[PDB]
């Protein structure tokens, strides 16, 4: 198809300073036309010089005019820069919104460091293109058109050769444009890859120091840098080659013009003098043509980078389109025939079916890799079930809206994450309703976290750093549990919520959680049968299917392998 | 102090294209001298009009020389671009080599993502400056000096007036330069912060969806982008202001010159055309001016952008040359009178001291937050103890080189982190010696992970993804255990690693680890006492002080209230 149309559509979507840029373009056009026409009337210049020699109060007029011209040029440049900055800001805003609203599968498949490099660097390159080269192209086009009209006025014939030159120049230029576009895309991709590699390596700085692999990572960084340098060198080579081709085409055009004028001297013989003038005017043609061609090259390079952006700007996203609010929050969750494969081929969950009854703690247990966490991901509708559907009292879950189903659910991850900022911010993360201070204190007390959080500068200091490195594993897990409890949901999912907690801390947190969420549904995933001994409905999962489904004693009698786990613990 | 010195020192620290840079400077100088010949080329061209009608080979040769000049200018531009790209590549390589070597404390305290953004964006800024603006400055300075010579020869008083005007412009530039430097530094810092926030958010998309905080994160991104927009607009305003100030200074210079020449009206100004001639030449002197000053401004920007690198490139890396290589690796580890705190004041470990017997499974056990992990960090020499010393039987650890100490130690982190790439990639890059296929298979089998990897596309088609997300919460732990075991370490410091593992996987991994314990020494941190009941030197770390120090039975019969831990596990 085409690329200019999508690129200009994106720029329009950015909502730029359309009128302001148009006004700046008009200012630049008028000033350039006046400045081009002024030198032509040299007789006016000489008579003005004589008048200034005669007239006394003429310095002020010229000085004011020059100051006004300088101010107009400065304001035009400022307007162009402002418009470019607004365009890049709009691009960044749109890209950030789309990225943050994409489904989890896209991020699972394409990582996140490449996307961030995409946004930042593509926006930067578009900014570089927008500001100066557009002004260069406009001035060049105006100057070329004016000079072409002047040359036509001087002669109606010789301009035919320039009109022949234009297609020749375009034909010479096209391959350069294609090569520049390819190089720009390859660069703006390798830069993203390198940034992603660095980002994933940095915490493996503790990781590497644990090992002895500083040299290997330095070598990987050097290889990425070398690839980027090679791409830059190739782009520079193409940009350099751009010029000499234009010079050669213009020289050939002038040679053809002179050859034809050799015969034209038959009628316009003395017109050779005018011919000389033509040559001079032709040299003027040669200033802005370069400018114009330069713009084209840039107009390709930007496209390259921007191309990737467009791909991100059309995925699809999930929101509360449906609007069907839960409004009940107390129903049994019935899992029908359901099956999941992250790739379309393989299946992790194979024909699962059960009933999480409200008011009881259903515990999913089994060997590692059986498919426990993916069950929670389905239950929170991170992905969409393929085989069947999940209902909440004879109502398909898809009927309800994401913003309502997720609000009524608390979810502690098996890899309990914390984000940079205050502990209070992490506990309160995302909540729209104001928390005051009583709620945070209650949540911390019910998560057995207040004991240490008050041994530090409170619950507004002790920046958790990146990935929660500035806190212990037990503290991190307890902060995650505190966040989940503070959310105050009807459905509470806790997958391996006490993995890294001591026996006493585990007992206290379990007692508090049972007392709180006793009158609400709770789904716990525990590798230790001790915590789930006092369960209500075990859902032993093995290789993506609930082989055993019953209470402690009944499931122990039925399964046979569950006995192996319990007896091994015993 | 000064700024211009450190920046040029940093640039020299790389390996710039000295030959190509000199070649480009020479070509630019010759081009400017051709421009200076152009004034004589006016009479030469009148003669060319007179005689070229009588000569064709002359026009052919002149056109060939023109094309050769065009090619030379193109080559000069290409050489400048190549030199700039090599300079930025050298900066990136040097910065990466430095970063991969700082002590873990700096990365604990300085938001690695901001550092990566620093390197990438500031290298980009230096690349943006170097080529174009050095070329512009060189051409402008040479043209200005050339025109100044002519102005000097034409008249003394007006040239002196122009010189006295020049430092007025120099004085005017100073506040603008300072403002541009401040703006550039602030913009670079804001870009670093924005990239850091974006990279903290995107990888945790799973938590964002669960917390339903899409709007809050979109708002944070919008605020960051608005800060960037404000800085960009302020920079644009400063550049615009740079725009008419030079014009005003030159207008004042012209007025002063006109007045002084009017003083010469009695004598000297008698050559009124010469005065007018001077005015014409005056115009010329400012065409290069618009370049020279510009370069200076850009220089300041660059000096700001790279300011942080100047701080970054001094951090006292400390690897490889405390010249002692461990040669026995079978000595008991004597922990002396050690007290460590991440902050200078607060103490995590308080007067800890003990002995780890070479060949005994010392188990550090205690409530969360006691300081178990920090002891392991001290053992790996991530941080140096601030109280005493660690000796392997009457030999301080500081004597041995870091490389030797860390090549003999297997360390499984609490996080159990994984990097992107194939499963085999982690256990390959961990070491430097070749590992075969058989050794990798044995290591995997020694961690009860071979079956699951065999189910997948056989250890090379599987990609763990960023942060090890494609794998489960137990499979990644088993992979970390396999990496630890593959190194064949003398000391196996196994921080809690059977957390997410199941009972049967725990049993298998424990049997393999017991075989290795029969091999050599081992240190394990266990949250559950059931897994270390058969240990030898059970330690109890509470609040940084080891209260109980003895075997399991004697520790239980001797220690006080914390015997409830065992009873609680009962
Ligand atoms: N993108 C993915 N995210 C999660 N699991 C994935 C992905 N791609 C493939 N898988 C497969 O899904 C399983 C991991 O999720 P699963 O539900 O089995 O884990 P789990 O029960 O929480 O594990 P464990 O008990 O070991 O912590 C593995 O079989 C893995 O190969
Ligand atoms: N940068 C830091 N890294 C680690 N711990 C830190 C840091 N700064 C302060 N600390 C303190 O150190 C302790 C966390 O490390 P510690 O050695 O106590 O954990 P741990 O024994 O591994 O914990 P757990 O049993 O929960 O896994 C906390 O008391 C915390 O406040
Ligand atoms: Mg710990
Ligand atoms: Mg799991």
């Amino acid at each position: 198809k085409s690329k200019l149309k999508p690129f200009f559509a994106l720029v329009r979507r950015t909502n730029p300073s359309y009128g302001k840029l148009a006004f700046a373009l008009a200012l630049s056009v008028v000033t350039t036309l006046v400045s081009l026409l002024i030198p032509l009337l040299t007789k006016q210049l000489v008579d003005g010089f004589s008048m200034s020699n005669l007239s006394g109060t003429q310095i002020g007029l010229i000085a004011l005019v020059f100051f006004v011209q300088a101010g107009l040029s400065a304001y035009a440049t400022y307007a162009l820069n402002y418009n470019g900055q607004k365009i890049i800001s709009g691009l960044r805003e749109l890209l950030w919104k789309k990225l943050i609203k994409l489904p989890v599968s896209y991020f699972d498949t394409n990582a996140s460091g490449e996307t961030v490099s995409r946004v930042t660097n593509d926006t930067m390159v578009v900014k570089e293109l927008i500001t100066t080269h557009i002004s260069g192209f406009i001035t060049g086009i105006i100057s070329v058109i004016g000079s072409l009209t002047i040359l036509f006025i001087m002669n109606w014939k010789l301009t035919l050769l320039v009109l022949v030159v234009v297609p020749l120049a375009a034909l010479i230029l096209v391959p350069i444009g294609r090569k520049m576009f390819s190089i720009s895309r390859e660069t703006q991709d390798e830069t993203a890859r390198f940034t992603g590699l660095l980002n994933q390596i940095l915490p493996e700085i503790r990781l590497v120091k644990a090992s002895n692999a500083e040299d290997v990572e330095y070598g990987r960084g050097k290889m990425g840098i070398s690839s980027l340098f090679k791409l830059g060198v190739r782009e520079a080579k193409v940009q350099s080659l751009v010029g000499p081709l234009i010079s050669l085409v213009l020289m050939a055009a002038l040679v053809a013009v002179i050859g034809y004028g050799g015969m034209q001297v038959s009628s316009g013989e003395l017109t050779a003098g005018a011919l000389v003038a033509f040559i001079l005017y032709l040299f003027q043609i040669i200033m802005p043509m370069g400018q114009i061609t330069t713009f084209f090259t840039q107009l390709q390079k930007s496209i390259g980078a921007t191309e990737r952006m467009i791909e991100i700007l059309a995925e699809e996203e999930e929101d509360t389109v449906t609007g069907k609010q839960i409004e009940n929050a107390h129903l049994p969750i019935q899992l029908d025939r359901v099956s999941f494969g992250y790739k379309p081929d393989q299946l992790i969950l194979k024909e699962v079916s059960a009933v999480i009854e409200a008011g009881k703690v259903t515990a999913i247990v089994g060997p590692s890799g059986g498919g426990k966490t993916t069950l929670f991901k389905l239950l929170e509708r991170f992905y969409s079930p393929t085989a069947g559907t999940i209902r909440l009292g004879d109502e398909p879950v898809d009927t309800y809206s994401l913003e309502s189903w997720r609000e009524h659910i608390g979810y502690v991850s098996q890899e309990s994450p914390l984000m940079s900022g205050t502990i209070r911010e992490n506990i309160c993360y995302g909540l729209e309703r104001d928390v005051t201070d009583a709620e945070i204190e209650k949540a911390a007390e019910m998560a057995y976290a207040l004991n240490f959080i008050k041994e530090l500068p409170n619950q507004f200091d002790t920046e958790v750093g990146e990935r929660g490195i500035m806190l212990s594993g037990g503290q991190r897990q307890r902060i995650a549990i505190a966040r989940a409890l503070l959310r105050n949901p009807s459905i509470l999912m806790l997958d391996a919520a006490t993995s890294s907690l001591d026996s006493q801390s585990e007992k206290s947190v379990q007692q508090a959680l049972e007392v709180l969420m006793e009158g609400r549904t709770t789904i716990v995933i525990a590798h230790r049968l001790s915590t789930v001994v006092d369960a209500d409905q075990l859902l032993f999962v093995e290789k993506g299917e609930i082989t055993g489904r019953g209470t402690h004693h009944e499931l122990m009698a039925s399964h046979g392998l569950y006995r192996d786990f319990a007896e091994q613990q015993l």
